[PDB]
């Protein structure tokens, strides 16, 4: 099927919103182009061959002075145009910023002796182009010091971009990370990595054409990059919310989040700048509180009071704000202005969704019945292009109460494919539902059009009529989604319905440097997801592994299709026992080198029954990428 | 209240358990009947105005030798009747256990001075009797320490049942608990807590009577004491799993669980009895992974390891264990196996739940083709009595991905009772439906039958018609349930359709000594949980509370129907301030006495506009307890 046009239902509920909010209101369009210096590289960045990692005109249609089209978001049309506003930038004094090179942003604060280089990006490649710009048009110094905002790998995934590791192992540069950055950092997307990053070809678009019926933006950034993941461990670490650090002559009052163990979240204030390092905390979006690999960053009450912390303290002299992710603020009353909303905004969100989840009401009519007060509802700030005031609710729901609403007739119900037979021999077959589908069609009821249609494509993936008229409401559900990323999910889905999916290259997996990184633990409970139980649950095996110097030894213990691990341990019954070095770990875990060459090149010792060995890895699956999402 | 028989298809699924278990294994009897010194006293627990707050015959429906009924699953009815097994027991050689007078056991051990309780109990009335069971079999002495094991109502409820706070003061007992004890205690059920409390009703069937068409056990329990709970603060922590304490004479070793900087839960092995003491942790059930009054504990790959490290440490040479729940056991091949076949499972629900997660499966279909291996199938101790394996593996898709299932058509849906309507057109009226759907109950389909009839009762919650056959496959769920949580959940559901819900009284929310412990931050976001955010959404105050020395200044910012409340601060132009002690809080919060009755008597000051304060505190909403769970 093809891509249609917007409908009259689409067209009236875009022009209703577009009239709305304060769109008269320029001061985010003035604040994003002031300190502008110089525009990005115009050529593309590629690998070792034409792979691309970045664009800088893949959303060159977003025009900053061109009326919305109408098949995509007044709003997010907005949002998108000032995303686009991208170069380099000078926000005060000594500081500046590098925005548009990724999904975030990159700050470079000048001091007595060189630069100092904060969230080098998430790849190496986009880090390099940013900071030969900036080295463009100012003085050429040497970078001193880092510091990482958050243990996430769009914070820290560019750092030898930007500095090197023999000078930092040489003490000649400095890294800050709050107190948890390597527990935190290692375990963003391990576990569940491949269910998510086939989420996040929907999300971000990947799949997409950025044209005016697909690709436009993400919210917090425009799309991110696809380039050469690194890592190396800080040297520095703050440990509590009033420590103190003198940076290049430059006084960096830091507070960490709220006081939990090992905080992985920091924020920070200049005093001679009078600048706060908003990280992703502060911008000018309503945050989806996942990270960007699907790491949860924290509640919206913890989220609320983290900012009015902020308030209290550096609120009443504070006269710069910047981000990871947006435009600064310079006014301290604008600045002041700015947070008090952001943090009334999570409080409400946390607040009452408790309310109501108390007054008995379930997850999903909270977030129908949920009203935003109009001082906020009109804030630019606080509108949902990354996260979602809808879906964070339910969140909330789920963060206090279960999964589980409380009626018993939810609490066992069939699987989709189950229910949706079920569900169309009680509607009677297809033909009826499309016959009444087609009228709520008319009306603009996409949301129950794409709902119904999808228990026909889930009782009967052959049927086209219905796959392209669920395509079809969700295609209008995205022309008017505010949220790039319900824009992307909504218009994929649309895709994979009429077209089916698409056995698209799969950008590779772990880096060397983030493997380097995985401790034995992870790497153990990753091979325990991997296990077949069906076919393990008969099963018994113990193993050791001696990791030497660095790592140390290991009892493996797989029973009950279950494979355990415990630190400081040797099995006297051990099936057989395995020495290895870490680095030899690492490059088999690289898929450099499979497990039966470094055994046969003296890189592996097994010795007692290695029959048994090759028993368990037999039990183990491989998990395919492109599994279907919007059908069964 | 015509409550049926049980169908041939329920007597189909039961029996098939019946052939799938090791029935005729009677070792968890014999455990159960190990050591047993003296019965519960007959007599019933009153209240001070004649409430039960336990009664001791509840169950005595549940005989040990006879045959499930037709109406009761044939495991659970195992498992209640190994849970009725109560009184005073000998464990080893100088500690004792009270069961079956308490969702919870109670374990005293004897030193060389006096003795020492753990976890005494959910109320002081229960653990008042419960000491008193002992000392009517054992030498008189003074209880020297007592030791909490969890930081939840579940362990402390009854402190001061057993111990006077004078002696606790003066010395003469030591209250030993986690070190985070304080912290974890007290942020229960304080934000959600009424939408828990009546989720409880339905968890633990208060609203059922005991009998074999109704309430027959909870799994982890027989069901909950109803008397006075309440808190003596612990007066040494334990920090870390190296620490060893001698009490009484008694080498503990403790063992802390991973994750925080200050853990709230703790196991320890007492040397000189080769005994490990193992919690809800290690007991005779699948567990929730959340506490009583709805806090989680862990998810499952925390608890595996949990038990895993105590596994490693004390595992060899333990020869007893005991557990705050069910019977304890003495083989130390029986312990190692019991606590290995517990480890494994909780580890087989994260690692396998999260391996069809990354092959494209949902959260629902996932626990559809969720399959246990054989040797996990055949133990008792991991059957879901309390906690299912069904509902544990959907929490663990929602504690790794969100809510959110990835398609598109499930984004947005409809709110239930706007999609009810829709449903119920589709399928061509609530008599169309119900027709189809007595056809599929005499089929034996009953979780679907209850599927679609809620969707009648949720259009049109006046359908007594549709509430009736929602009611008849509710109850053969529940007849078929293995969970006592699920048995529980479906019959108050299906008796709450036939009946409605009758408003008896109210289970009672709050303690003193519960409140007492509270933060004054704790207090401020409970009441911005209780602000009406449309009827205050263009309201406007800022308020001054002052504490004196028991507490400090807080400034209370109101804006946007948000209550915000920062830590030491003045406003500098507020509406009103108001100065109070805290021990006067405490008597407002208790709702013992008002603000209005305690500034008559002068124990509270306002300096500005009291009517501002009567128009901000008008907002708040009185949340009702018996709010609709199986209707709008």
């Amino acid at each position: 099927a093809l891509q249609q046009d917007a409908t009259p239902a689409t067209r009236e509920a875009n022009q209703a919103l577009y009239r709305k909010l304060p769109f008269a209101d320029k001061t985010d369009f003035n604040n994003a182009h002031q300190g502008f210096i110089a525009p990005l590289p115009p050529a593309m960045l590629k690998g070792a061959q034409g792979n691309i990692i970045w664009d800088p005109a893949k959303y060159d249609f977003v025009k900053e002075g061109e009326k919305a089209p109408d098949t995509v978001n007044p709003s997010l049309w907005r949002q998108s145009q000032l995303l686009n506003i991208g170069g380099l930038f000078k926000v005060t004094d000594g500081v500046y910023q590098i925005r548009n090179l990724d999904l975030s942003n990159m700050t470079i604060i000048e001091g007595k002796t060189g630069i100092t280089v904060i969230d080098p990006l998430l790849s190496a490649e986009p880090a390099k182009e940013a900071l030969a710009l900036y080295f463009a048009h100012r003085p050429k110094k040497p970078v001193v010091a880092v510091l990482f905002t958050h243990s996430h790998v769009d914070h820290y995934g560019g750092i030898r971009g930007v500095v090197d590791e023999a000078d930092v192992k040489a003490g000649k540069v400095k890294i800050y990370a709050p107190a948890g950055f390597m527990e935190e950092a290692v375990s963003e997307n391990i576990m569940a990595g491949t269910a998510m990053s086939r989420r996040a070809s929907y999300m971000y678009g990947n799949l997409l054409k950025p044209d005016a019926k697909g690709q436009v933006g993400a919210g917090l950034g425009t799309t991110t990059s696809a380039g050469t993941v690194t890592l190396i461990p800080p040297t520095h670490y703050i440990t509590h919310t009033g420590q103190q650090e003198v940076i290049d002559g430059l006084t960096y009052d830091f507070m960490m989040a709220p006081g939990s163990e090992a905080p992985s979240e920091m924020l920070w204030y200049v005093k001679e700048k009078k600048m706060i390092e908003a990280a992703e905390d502060v911008t000018h979006t309503l945050h989806n509180t996942y990270s960007l690999r699907g790491a949860k960053i924290r509640d919206p009450l913890a989220w609320s009071k983290y900012i009015n912390a902020a308030i209290d303290r550096w609120g009443n002299e504070a006269e710069v704000i910047i981000a990871q992710h947006h435009w600064p603020t310079w006014g301290n009353d604008n600045i002041v202005k700015l947070m008090k909303g952001q943090r009334d905004m999570y409080r409400y969100i946390n607040d009452q969704t408790l309310r109501m989840a108390n007054l008995g009401m379930t997850r999903d009519e909270i977030a129908a019945n949920f009203k935003l007060p109009d001082s906020l509802e009109k804030q630019w700030s606080s509108r949902g292009y990354y996260g979602s005031v809808s879906h964070d609710v339910k969140a909330t729901y789920v963060f206090y109460l279960g999964w589980f609403d409380g009626n018993p007739a939810t609490l066992d119900e069939l699987p989709p494919e189950q229910a949706a037979k079920k569900f169309v021999e009680y509607m009677g077959g297809a033909d009826a539902i499309m016959q009444k589908a087609k009228a709520d069609y008319q009306q603009g009821n996409y949301r129950w059009v794409a709902q119904v249609t999808s228990k026909i494509v889930f009782a009967d993936p052959d049927n086209q009529q219905a796959r392209d008229l669920e395509a079809d409401a969700l295609e209008q559900l995205g022309y008017q989604a505010e949220a790039g990323t319900w824009r992307n999910f909504y218009l994929t889905g649309a895709q994979e319905l009429r077209n089916g999916v698409q056995k698209l290259p799969t950008p590779n997996t772990a880096s060397p440097d983030t493997v380097r990184a995985m401790t034995p633990e992870m790497f153990f409970d990753y091979l325990g997801v991997h296990i077949n139980g069906e076919k393990a649950g008969a099963a018994k095996a113990v193993f050791n592994i001696d990791l030497g110097k660095d790592g140390g030894k290991y009892k493996l213990e797989l029973e009950n299709g279950v494979l355990n691990h415990t630190a400081n341990a040797v099995a006297d019954n051990a099936d057989a026992s395995i020495s290895l070095s870490r680095d030899t770990l690492n490059k088999i875990i690289l898929k450099q080198e499979t497990l039966k060459q470094a055994e046969a090149q003296g890189k592996v010792k097994i010795s007692g029954n290695g029959a048994k060995l090759d028993e368990m890895l037999s039990y183990m699956d491989t998990f395919a990428f492109w599994f279907n999402i919007v059908t069964p």
